[PDB]
C-alpha cells in the first residue's frame, strides 16, 4: 500500500540519475568545443567550468543523437530563462523557482561569479529547488560538503562533513531547497506562502523540466494552477508529447520504456499535442503561452552555434532526432500581460482523398537491416551493406512470393572486399549483370570513396575508379542507356554526378539551377523511361536543418555532352518535406512516395505512405491500417523500395535510448 507508494516515488526519483549523467555527458564532450557565445559555463581566462561533475560518480557517453537532444535541452531552458532575463527591470527581484529539480546544478551554474557567462544572473534571481525529501537530502549533503558549491552560495568552504545527513531543507539568501512531494497540492500551496512568492514585485519563474511528466493530469494540473495565483509569473515546462497517439512509431516505443522503467509518462496521456498543452495552460489560469517542440527550438539556434554544433563530434541520425525533437514540448507560459514574447523567442503555431487503385498490406521481409541498397538484376534481387546494428558487407539474396520473402547470403569469392558500409548506393548495371556500389560510410566521419562492381555470375568483387571526394546518403537511379545519375549526399563533391559504366568515367551534371547550389541529403529519386521524365522528392542540406519540400521533375539527354540534365518543373508541398524518404513509378502517371521524416512534423497513418501524378499534379494518400499501425512494428526510417507491386524492405531506429524497432515490412498492391 505505503511500499506501493514509496516505491512509486523512488523509482520516479531515480530518473533524476538518467537526465544527471546525460547532462554530465554534454558538460564533457560539448561545451569545452562551443564558443564563449554557447558554453554556458566559462571563467574570465576562457577556462571552462564544471557543475555537473560534482553530482555523477563516473565519465559518461551517450550516443550522438542524445547527446545532441541533451545540449538542446540545456538550450532550452537557457534561453527561456534569458527571455525573462533580459525583459525584466533590473531592479526587479526574479525567483526561479525548479519543481522537482533532481540534482541539477543549474542555481549553482547561474549565481557563480567566477561565471562570465551568467553575468547576468549574478545580481537580482535567487532559486528554490524543490523534490521529494530523499532526494534532497543528498542534494544538500553534496552543496555543504563540496567547496566550490557552498562557496557559490554562502555557506562554509571548511566542511567536508555534516552534523546531520537527515537535513532536508537548506536556506541561503540566493538559494533555497524546500522539500515537497508535489502529488500533495496542499502542501505545495503552504510552501510558495512561506516562501513569499505571492509578493507581486517579485518575478517568479516556475520550471518543469520533465518532472510534472511523472505526474498524473490531475496531480500535475494542481501545481500549475497553484502558481497561477501567484501574480507576475512564469512557468516553463519541458515534457513529452504524443502528437499522433500513443501508437505512432517513436511514441509506442517510449511509452513502452518508461513504463517498464516503472516510471511511466502520465500526463501526456491527456495532453498528447502542443494544442492540448496551450489550452490546459489557459484552464489553469496562464493566459500568455508560447510553445513549440524542440525542433522548432533547433530551428532557432543562430547559424555560428549550429555551425559549431554540427563539428562537436560525428552525427547521421537526423530521422531519429526529427522524431525525438517532435516527442518533446517547450511550453513557456505567462499570468500577466506585459510580457512579451519578442522576435527571437517567438515559436510559431488537410484531407487527401484516399487512393483507389492500390492498398497497403503486410508482407515479412525480416531482413531486419537499415541504411543498406537494393537493385533487381533480371528476376533476382539482392541487397548490400547496411547496418543490424553493426555494419556490414554482405549481400543478400532475396526471393520475393506473393506472402512473404525468402533470403540467402551470397559467398564471395574474391579476396578482396568492400569494407562494410552503410548510406552507399547499389545499382544494377551491364546489361543486368552486374551491380555499381558507390560510396557510403563507416562511422559519420568516414565518408568513403572507393567504389565496386560485384558480378553476379562469379560473385567477385572488384574495385574500380574512386570518388574524388567521399559521398554518402547521395541518392542514385538507372538511367536508360544504363548510366548511373547520382545526386548529393553528405559531399564536398558536386550535386550531381553521372557515372558513365562503359567509360568508366564521373561526369558532373549538375544542373543549371540554382536549386542545385547545396548537395542534397537522402532525396527520393527515381526515373521513368516510359515518359522520360525522373523526380527528386525532398532531401535535406547540410546544415542539418532545412529540408526542401519540393518535388523536381527533370530530363535526361544522353547526347547532350555538357548539359545532360535539365529541370522541367517544381512541384511544391509540406507532404514533400521529406528526409530519408524513397520513391518509385507505380505508373508513368503515378509515384509513390514512402516515408522519411519531416521537420515539421509527425507523419501519420494518412500521409506516411501517399501518391503523385506529376502531370496533374494531383495527390491521394495510400492510409496504412488501424491494424498494422498498432500492432506491427513500423519505422519507416533506412528501409528499400523493390518492385519485381512494391515491396518496402528494411529499416529501423533507435528512439533516443528508449528502445530501438525494426521496420517489420510492407507491401503495396492495386486493388483489384
Ligand atoms: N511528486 C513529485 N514531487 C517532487 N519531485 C518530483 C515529483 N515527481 C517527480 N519529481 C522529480 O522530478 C525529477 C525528474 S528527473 C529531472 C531532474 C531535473 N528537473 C533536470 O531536468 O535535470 C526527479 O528528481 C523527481 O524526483
Amino acid at each position: 500500500q505505503e511500499r506501493r507508494k514509496k516505491y512509486a516515488d523512488l523509482a520516479i526519483q531515480g530518473t533524476n540519475n538518467s537526465s544527471i549523467a546525460s547532462k554530465r555527458s554534454v558538460e564533457l564532450l560539448y561545451l569545452p568545443k562551443l564558443s564563449s557565445a554557447n558554453n554556458f559555463q566559462m571563467d574570465k581566462n576562457n577556462k571552462l567550468l564544471e557543475y555537473f561533475k560534482f553530482f555523477v560518480p563516473k565519465k559518461i557517453k551517450r550516443s550522438p543523437c542524445i547527446n545532441r537532444g541533451y545540449w538542446l535541452r540545456l538550450f532550452a531552458i537557457r534561453s527561456r530563462l534569458n527571455s525573462i532575463i533580459e525583459q525584466t527591470p533590473q531592479d526587479k527581484k526574479i525567483v526561479v523557482v525548479n519543481l522537482g529539480c533532481g540534482y541539477d546544478p543549474l542555481p549553482f551554474q547561474l549565481l557563480d561569479t567566477n561565471n562570465i557567462q551568467s553575468q547576468q544572473y549574478h545580481d537580482r534571481v535567487s532559486f528554490i529547488d524543490i523534490d521529494y525529501s530523499d532526494l534532497l537530502k543528498i542534494k544538500i549533503e553534496l552543496i555543504k560538503t563540496i567547496p566550490e558549491l557552498s562557496k557559490i552560495i554562502g555557506l562554509s568552504e571548511d566542511k567536508d562533513y555534516v552534523d546531520d545527513s537527515n537535513v532536508d531543507f537548506l536556506t541561503t539568501p540566493k538559494y533555497l531547497a524546500r522539500p515537497c512531494d508535489l502529488n500533495d497540492s496542499k502542501m505545495f500551496s503552504t510552501l510558495l506562502n512561506e516562501c513569499q512568492l505571492y509578493d507581486p514585485n517579485v518575478v517568479k519563474v516556475f520550471v518543469a523540466e520533465v518532472s510534472l511528466a511523472y505526474m498524473k493530469p490531475e496531480r500535475s494540473d494542481s501545481i500549475i494552477e497553484a502558481t497561477s495565483k501567484m501574480e507576475n509569473s512564469h512557468f516553463i515546462i519541458l515534457e513529452q508529447l504524443i502528437p499522433k497517439g500513443p501508437f505512432e512509431p517513436f511514441s509506442k516505443q517510449m511509452l513502452a520504456h518508461f513504463k517498464r522503467n516503472d516510471s511511466p509518462l502520465q500526463s501526456v496521456l491527456k495532453y498528447n499535442t502542443i494544442e492540448s498543452q496551450v489550452q490546459r495552460f489557459n484552464k489553469l489560469g496562464f493566459a500568455y503561452v508560447n510553445v513549440g517542440d524542440m525542433f522548432q527550438l533547433w530551428e532557432s539556434a543562430d547559424e555560428a552555434t549550429k555551425k559549431e554544433l554540427l563539428k562537436v563530434e560525428p552525427f547521421d541520425e537526423l530521422e531519429e532526432f526529427h522524431l525525438f525533437c517532435h516527442h518533446y514540448v517547450l511550453c513557456h507560459a505567462t499570468n500577466y500581460k506585459e510580457f512579451a514574447f519578442t522576435q527571437g523567442f517567438l515559436f510559431d503555431r488537410i484531407n487527401l482523398t484516399v487512393d483507389e487503385d492500390y492498398q497497403l498490406l503486410e508482407c515479412e521481409c525480416p531482413i531486419n537491416r537499415k541504411f543498406g541498397d537494393v537493385d533487381v538484376a533480371g528476376n533476382d534481387v539482392f541487397y548490400m551493406g547496411g547496418s543490424n546494428p553493426y555494419r556490414v558487407n554482405e549481400i543478400l539474396q532475396l526471393s520475393i512470393h506473393y506472402d512473404k520473402i525468402d533470403m540467402k547470403n551470397i559467398e564471395v569469392s574474391s579476396s578482396e572486399v568492400p569494407v562494410a558500409r552503410m548510406c552507399h548506393t547499389f545499382t544494377t548495371i551491364s546489361r543486368n549483370n552486374q551491380l555499381l556500389l558507390i560510396g557510403g560510410r563507416k562511422a559519420p566521419h568516414q565518408g568513403l570513396s572507393d567504389n565496386w562492381i560485384f558480378d553476379m555470375k562469379t560473385r567477385e568483387w572488384s574495385m574500380i575508379k574512386s570518388l574524388s571526394h567521399t559521398r554518402f546518403r547521395h541518392s542514385a537511379c538507372s538511367l536508360p542507356d544504363g548510366n548511373v545519375l547520382i545526386l548529393g549526399g553528405v559531399t564536398e563533391g558536386p550535386a550531381m554526378l553521372l557515372y558513365n559504366v562503359t567509360e568508366e568515367i564521373f561526369k558532373d551534371v549538375t544542373p543549371k539551377d540554382e536549386f542545385f547550389q547545396n548537395s542534397l541529403v537522402s532525396a527520393g529519386l527515381e526515373f521513368d523511361p516510359v515518359s522520360k521524365q525522373g523526380i527528386i522528392l525532398g532531401g535535406g542540406f547540410m546544415d542539418q536543418t532545412t529540408v526542401s519540400d519540393k518535388a523536381i521533375i527533370f530530363k535526361y539527354d544522353a547526347e547532350n555532352a555538357t548539359e545532360p540534365i535539365t529541370v522541367i518543373k517544381k512541384l511544391q508541398h509540406p507532404l514533400f518535406q521529406r528526409y530519408g524518404s524513397q520513391i518509385k513509378y507505380i505508373t508513368p502517371r503515378k509515384l509513390l512516395i514512402v516515408g522519411g521524416t519531416s521537420p515539421s512534423g509527425l507523419f501519420d497513418r494518412t500521409n506516411s505512405i501517399i501518391s503523385l501524378d506529376p502531370l496533374s499534379e494531383t495527390l491521394t494518400s495510400i492510409p496504412i491500417s488501424r491494424r498494422i499501425w498498432e500492432d506491427h512494428s513500423l519505422m519507416l526510417a533506412g528501409f528499400s523500395l523493390v518492385s519485381t507491386t512494391i515491396h518496402i524492405i528494411g529499416g529501423g531506429a533507435t528512439c533516443y535510448g528508449f528502445g530501438s524497432v525494426t521496420n517489420v515490412g510492407l507491401k503495396l498492391i492495386a486493388i483489384a
